């Protein structure tokens, strides 16, 4: 079962029938206002923070998603009324047609119900902190329609506590006032002229307008039958206390085929609205600003476009992929609606692999956040957990330190001055969040010398409070994952020292890194089963071996273990093996297997959470991506493209009865085998298996790698294909890679040709501007 | 316009109509399990503490106060379906006809519509942490129905914030199965098996159930118009993961004019459901438990009865305002509708000054209290503002302390004492809340020590952090109502002293409060105005004077240089003419005036509130009965009851159209003259209103007072009662007190005779169980 489709031509998901098992999100803004909006336009914005300056409200984990950004039409003849989008009102779906286009930055809705055709484009305009709704209606009925719109938000506390509790003080912390076209919602107690007032403006010269919430609603009535909309008028209420809202209200008059158009402009700042609201009158200035939207996602879509033998991976990697990676990037993790409150800010692990990424698309918000990290890390090299990059913007102790937070911003570094080029980076001084500075350089060996001097006496890393897998508390307690980062790190700086000349550190790292692999191949390995333990209780026990009842395969360990560049071949072969044969599933691969089903505090919460479940035998994703990356590193494309193929949330377009979650969107976990619910998809969007999966496919299965000195290009493919063809922008230059495999090998460069030379190796940077063809034959 | 009224006889409220502009809610439970319910069935419950231990779900301050604990009940033969409360069905008023009567710790529903007559009595019995649904249908009709009773509630993730937030864990943290007629939620994380379970129960064999929330509600359905309810049967839904509910289904077929009788049962603890479900089948054992909350009820209000000429006086201290005052003192002040997360535990100014209410009816609860907050205060003397309790069941800076938390103490355990005869009390060894342990006896002296050294050098109180008023922070500035309150506590402890015979402190204390009297009449009397000041800024700039244009005359400052009885007569007259004349509203009295519309941080934050609002000029109940007080000891009775009827609730019962609020309730804050909502009440139950009011009518109007000697009648009532009959048990003993007033004066009495026998003063507490006549002549 299915409930729309991909519409490649005008990158968009076109969802036809809004009745879905779940709500469908989209993000709008790309620079400091955000709205995360559902197809039945339930959702919120917010500015900056979303904690600490929500915009409009949001009743999250109910049946309904509201409230929202809703649009209300009336037939003043009859009386009738419905929503642009389906909900709130929920007129008939065997009366009113619906549809859906989530773009990128944008989301159209569409009714065509009894006679009126009304289209309505939310998206927040750079440039602004604000959000429009370009409205169309047009009669398409046979006489004339009086037709009255009605538009409606419910205006936060700001501060996401103060909405869901603390009402005694809440409730009189604001209020309404109005002026032509312009309900002004003042935060009382925010003084500031900007972030204290908020405000919902109509191009039209309202009719009638609300403020009060109780007002439009009415008594004993919600978001599906307001008293407003139902009477065909507002009560003009506006006042200081109690729950607020943006209602403005105007009746059109409309002659057979006729259409108008108008805006509602939701935003933040006294003087905008009455800007907007005026500059948007003119029409053709809401088309260019939409144009822009346009060009923003156009300008970053084209860096790197793919045609392959897989339609799947083309459409994802060429657009929806990518989108989501930036959109953790730019939004993080923490605004969503499964992440409605409390954490805020950057989590250092996810922002820190999310920024490896898209830094050929967006280098400059990758570079802001990779500054916020380097910020956000204290002089003993670890990173805080959990902090708010606008805290450092010009502290926890060792027990809430995570293992591997810190060791994941050095690949992410690399890779940035790789792509840009900008090796000036490394001098660069940050202050470390706990007082002093240190250079770009000298933060990264910190980190690393942080994972060298906390290790057990086997020479494995500590699990310290929770490495990758939050429910992994080893404390004293040993990760494999984390000696696998940390090697993956070294491997990484090793490169760097060596580029740099600095001849001593690569000594001193080369020889830290020599004793990190011959601990782990010493110690972690189960020639029993064939594959890489997860680690060591505290006490000195193995976890994640062959003799076990329960938690004997492990997916991160085993994955790591090989796109580190760790293990050899051989014991890389057979752990993947491993993995394939007892993790995997027609929805992804498991996190490990048995599911653990008895606490056991030495190994960590996870013994304590439901089977297939979470970190607990379900299919968490993010892990998914480093599989056919280490597949690659194996030279097992078809491997590779069998686990990207079963994850690939594309592929589920017409399993949504079982998936549940947008076929769109990348989530954090899916139900595993153990769980009832198998299959359903959990947590879409602010997921770091977006960007893996994004730098996976990219880097290794196409191949495709920037680097210090030079543009890389070795795939790893299925052995059927024929070949496939990448665009690739780099460093100002573009590069036009024609893959050919008339051998039908699945990895191996035979040759390398660009602009009809031969060259070995690398394909040194081009002149700005310069377009390379670049012919790669497998063979 | 009104929507209910006052059933003396059977101690309850009648709503006659349940389309009220707000939830009207009452309180279950006695001991440990708590439930806030409205009118509508709307509300949750927790046990113990509501911010770790909700039991179910509440979303707040939206138009419909769901979810709530419903029964549907549904005609199988045609299909159409009602609940028993009004709401979440909404069946037409002009279909069908609800009532619902809020009693003491029980609420019964009631509908009769389309010949089916059904009522469903909610409350929790004593001795067990469970909520009781007593059902009864019966078929009023002419022919043979088939009806069919569904329940619902939506089972809490039980840390409040875990169902507002972080649902990216919540929603993975629980899970329900089912044995016969019991669905069982288990909150997988919480290893107790007391408090780490919940079920809903009932005493029929069901003919179905649900326990997850999605498929009992269905999809893009809520409360109004479950899927469940509507296809007439439940899908028997019971899993790990997501949103759980209590869904428990019977069909049952009635005869005309048949009745039938069963039980559904809310709780907690695991074995608890099956063991109560089967003990509730005899419906014997519904009345039994049903009895004993009567008996509770009934026991605590023949503690006090009065009968006098005003029956709106009379109706709330025979029964609500006792009943309110106690679930303060019992429950706390963080859990309404209005206090919904956050805040949790004891607000220590607000319990001490509870607690000083009804050590008459429950002792127990009140010495409990009194302990709670002798552990909760530092050896320094001042009390943390807000804890919990069961932190320091066998700490703050002075920054955010509050100057005076602690002071309220004092006249609340004199009081306790006097009333109990516990003496030896005060030598009990109670630990302070920063380590160490002294006597009740020294930990008082802590508290006033602590006020007589933290005053400016005028020697007034510093307000600190902030005084009553939470909105006046003056830091090093002062506050009178701290002097004032410092004085009355004083007193108090020198009459103790006296008592007690300990004479050095008879002479401290008197002394200290020998320089705090001189210090305030001194300073703070404004002689142009006539009237006592709020306070000083820190920078010496006085606040509240005849020649500010805003804030001039302050209630607090006012009530109390009177109650304390630091004032002179003729200084207290001309105070309170001033507070009559100037913030008297037929509302109530104004706590300041003119409003303040100017920031001023010297002054405090009220500076920068809405006027008419909160603490900016808005009627707050809390310190209207310190006025009651201050006129009773002028000898004013006229006076006070005029202050008393028009705060009084129960005179409100037919203008709800403004008031809004429950009448039979006292609320926060009513809005002042300077809002457009002027009348409007806010947060009813919860407030420490309700104590003091009872306090003021039973210690100062009727004048009743227990003594550590004696127990006194010196009442001052309007001058044309002709009297009133009190009856008072006290220390095991019962004195029917007659007040006769002949010659009509307010206060004065004449001669007091105790058993026919004349007598001087105090009266003597008599022996247990005995039955004094008391006849008091005013002259
Ligand atoms: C105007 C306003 O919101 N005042 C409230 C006050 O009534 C309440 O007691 C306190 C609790 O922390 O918070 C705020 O100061
Ligand atoms: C089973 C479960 O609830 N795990 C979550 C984990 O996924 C999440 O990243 C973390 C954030 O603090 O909280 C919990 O550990
Ligand atoms: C936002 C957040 O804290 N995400 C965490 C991620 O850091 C962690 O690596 C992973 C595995 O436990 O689980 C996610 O929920
Ligand atoms: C529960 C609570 O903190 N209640 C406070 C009370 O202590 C304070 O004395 C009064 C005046 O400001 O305002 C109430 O809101
Ligand atoms: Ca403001
Ligand atoms: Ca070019
Ligand atoms: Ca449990
Ligand atoms: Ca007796």
């Amino acid at each position: 079962m299915k409930y729309g489709y991909f519409d490649n031509d005008n990158r968009e998901y076109v969802i036809t029938r809004p009745d879905v098992p779940a709500p469908w999100t989209n993000y709008l803004g790309t620079e400091k206002f955000c709205t995360v909006i559902s197809h039945n336009a339930g959702g919120y914005s917010f500015y900056n923070s979303p904690e600490y300056n929500r915009v409009t409200k949001f009743r999250p984990n109910a049946t309904f998603d509201r409230p929202g950004h809703y649009v209300y039409l009336r037939d003043d003849d009859s009386g009738d009324y419905w929503s642009i989008s389906w909900q709130p009102v929920a007129k008939s779906l065997d009366e009113a047609q619906y549809q859906i286009r989530h773009g990128l930055s944008y989301s159209k809705f569409q009714c065509d119900y009894n006679g009126i055709h009304a289209r309505k484009t939310l998206f927040v305009p750079k440039g602004e902190d604000a959000e429009i709704w370009d409205v169309v209606i047009k009669n398409t009925s046979d006489q004339v329609r009086t037709i009255s719109a009605f538009s409606f938000v419910e205006f936060s506390f700001s501060h996401i506590q103060s909405d869901n509790q603390n009402h005694q003080m809440s409730l009189y912390s604001a209020g309404t006032a109005y002026r032509p076209g312009l309900i002004e919602y003042d935060l009382y107690y925010n003084t500031d002229d900007f972030e204290g007032f908020y405000y919902l403006a109509s191009t039209f010269d309202p009719d009638s307008y609300d403020g009060q919430r109780d007002r439009f609603l009415g008594l004993y009535r919600d978001e599906a039958n307001p008293l407003a909309v139902e009477q065909g008028r507002c009560s003009n209420s506006a006042q200081t206390c109690y729950n607020h809202c943006g209602s403005l209200h105007k009746q059109f008059t409309l002659q057979p085929g006729e259409e108008i158009r108008f805006a509602y402009i939701l935003g933040i700042g006294k003087g905008n609205g009455e800007r907007l609201r005026e500059h948007y009158q003119d029409v053709a200035n809401i088309d260019a600003a939409f144009a822009a939207i346009k060009a923003h996602w156009d300008e970053r879509c084209a860096k790197f476009q793919v045609k392959s033998p897989n339609q799947g991976l083309d459409t994802m990697i060429n657009a929806w992929t990518l989108y989501q990676a930036e959109t953790c990037v730019v939004w993080s993790r923490f605004a969503s609606f499964i992440e409605v409150g409390g954490r805020t800010g950057l989590g250092y692990r996810d922002t820190a692999q999310d920024a490896i990424s898209v830094p050929h698309a967006n280098p400059e918000m990758t570079r802001k956040r990779i500054v916020d990290l380097l910020r956000g890390q204290v002089k003993a090299g670890y990173g805080l957990h959990l902090f708010d990059p606008d805290w450092f913007d010009p502290i926890h102790g060792i027990k809430d330190t995570c293992s591997d937070d810190h060791l994941w911003l050095i690949p992410t570094i690399c890779k940035y001055v790789m792509e840009t080029g900008e090796t000036s980076f490394f001098d660069q001084m940050i202050p470390y969040a706990d007082g002093g500075e240190a250079s770009v350089y000298e933060h990264m060996k910190a980190a690393l010398d942080f994972s060298a001097e906390y290790v057990g006496q086997t020479g494995i890393c500590k699990g310290l409070r929770a490495d990758w897998n939050d429910c992994l508390n080893l404390g004293g307690g040993e990760s494999s994952m984390v000696s696998f980062l940390h090697f993956w790190a070294l491997q990484e700086f090793i490169d760097l020292a060596k580029f740099l000349g600095k001849d001593q550190d690569v000594n001193t790292y080369t020889e830290m890194a020599a004793n990190v692999r011959e601990a782990c191949e010493t110690h972690l390995w189960d020639d029993e089963g064939g594959w890489y333990i997860r680690g060591l209780t505290k006490n000195g026990d193995k976890i994640g071996t062959a003799q076990q009842q329960e938690g004997r395969v492990h997916l991160e360990s085993n994955t790591l273990a090989v796109l580190s560049g760790l293990a050899s071949q051989e014991r890389g072969e057979q752990a993947m093996d491993a993995v394939d044969e007892h993790l995997f599933s027609p929805y992804g691969l498991h996190l490990n297997a048995p599911s653990f089903s008895t606490p056991n505090d030495d190994i960590g919460f996870v013994t304590r959470v439901y089977q297939g479940v979470k970190e607990n035998g379900a299919i968490f994703s993010h892990p998914n991506p480093w599989a056919w990356v280490a597949e690659t590193k194996l030279g097992r494309g078809d491997r590779a493209m069998k686990f990207y193929d079963a994850l690939n949330p594309y592929n589920q377009n017409d399993i949504i009865e079982k998936r549940i979650a947008e076929p769109y969107s990348y989530v954090q976990f899916i139900m595993g085998r153990d769980h009832q619910d198998h299959g359903r998809a959990n947590h879409p969007w602010l997921t770091g298996t977006s960007g893996w999966a994004y730098f996976a496919v990219t880097n290794y299965i196409l191949g495709v790698q920037s680097g210090f000195t030079g543009l890389s290009v070795d795939p790893c493919i299925p052995s059927d294909w024929p070949g496939f063809e990448v665009t690739r922008q780099w460093r100002g230059a573009t590069y036009h890679i024609q893959v050919e495999n008339p051998d039908h090998v699945s990895k191996g460069v035979k040759s390398i040709t660009l602009n009809g030379a031969p060259i070995q190796g690398r394909i040194p940077p081009q002149a700005q501007g310069s377009d390379n063809q670049v012919v790669v034959v497998l063979g």
